[PDB]
């Protein structure tokens, strides 16, 4: 078995290897990358996502989200308070302000210590989940707006034609902006490209150990757990590396820098934080190997998780027994 300790793997494809996205994913999996839940892909030196980022300031962040925490430093939830719209240029200035900017630090490890010590005492503002793309239309390799769609993959594998679409999302971050512990919708893959700015630190639980994280989460968030049998689908709970280590939960960590891709694999729980002003682009995707994970994915039916139009068909076809209850949650 390849990668039996489930370490995060880092890949350096050549420009020739960067042509065929599906083939490269399957290569990485042949080497055991999926066992970690997360892999890093450094693009060939010849590649670029676009020519410059000099003209992005007029993108609108219609609903910036202030991430307010509750709990203790290593075990907390966050809720998202909606703020007034602002442009990317306005948000960048805000991220660089004395109130929100990255503190002085020695290295990524020192910054990580500071994040876990102090996150809860601040409420950073995240421009998340903005439909759109920063890839140039002429970028032909690993262009996250030109991937094969999940609907087409389901149709190729299973023969059933379904409605729905699959487009990317932009994320504008600042120091301490936080992504809570989650797997993707329908335990899909994700791919995330850090277009510019400061790093993003990731934490990940190997898919084979995801239920260990879930059991810890039910213990640490006991009211949430009574409310919903899949409350990590709400994407609000944080647990620090120190708490994970104290409870014996297998995990790994890695920092993504500008110009790098990360891939999350089916049922790979992940969480993390931004080091300073940045912009990322991410999208979900599928492969043949996903289908079985899609069929087994948990679902929130309490009403909190509320998701895209396109998840309907995935539930309806892959999980027809759950469909009725899940759809009640959506309506
Ligand atoms: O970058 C973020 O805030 C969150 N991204 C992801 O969870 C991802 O790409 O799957
Ligand atoms: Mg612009
Ligand atoms: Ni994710
Ligand atoms: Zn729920």
């Amino acid at each position: 078995a390849q990668n039996p300790n489930c370490n995060i793997m880092i890949f350096h494809p050549t420009k020739e290897e960067f042509n065929d996205f599906d083939k490269y994913i399957a290569y990485m999996e042949s080497q055991g990358a999926h066992r970690a839940g997360l892999a890093k892909i450094i693009p060939p030196k010849e590649w670029k996502a676009r020519e410059t980022y000099d003209n992005i300031s007029e993108i609108l962040i219609a609903t910036p989200l202030q991430q307010v925490a509750s709990g203790r430093a290593g075990v907390f939830t966050q809720y998202h308070k909606k703020k007034k719209a602002m442009t990317v240029g306005e948000y960048r200035h805000l991220a660089n302000s004395k109130k929100y900017q990255t503190p002085p630090h020695q290295n990524f490890e020192d910054l990580e210590r500071k994040y876990w010590k102090n996150r809860i005492y601040n409420s950073p503002i995240y421009g998340a989940d903005i439909s759109g793309s920063l890839f140039d239309e002429n970028t032909k390799q690993w262009n996250l707006g030109h991937l094969g769609t999940i609907q087409d993959l389901l149709e190729k594998e299973c023969g059933v034609v379904i409605e729905g679409v699959n487009t990317p999302y932009l994320y504008f971050g600042m120091w301490k902006t936080t992504f809570a512990w989650h797997t993707e919708d329908m335990d899909l893959y994700s791919i995330n490209y850090l277009h510019l700015g400061e790093p993003k630190t990731w934490y990940v639980v190997p898919p084979e150990h995801g239920q260990r994280l879930e059991r810890l989460a039910r213990e640490l968030f006991p009211g949430s757990s009574r409310g919903c049998g899949a409350f990590l689908r709400h994407k609000v709970a944080l647990i620090s590396p120190t708490v994970l280590k104290e409870n014996g939960i297998p995990f790994n960590r890695i920092t993504q820098e500008a110009g790098e891709f990360m891939v999350t694999f089916p049922y790979g729980y992940h969480a993390g934080f931004n080091h300073g002003f940045n912009c990322a682009e991410a999208i979900n995707f599928a492969t043949p190997r996903w289908i079985d994970y899609g069929k087994m994915a948990s679902q929130c039916s309490c009403g909190e998780a509320r998701v895209t139009f396109s998840m309907d068909a995935f539930v309806r076809i892959l999980q027809p027994e759950r469909y009725d209850l899940w759809k009640r949650g959506q309506d």
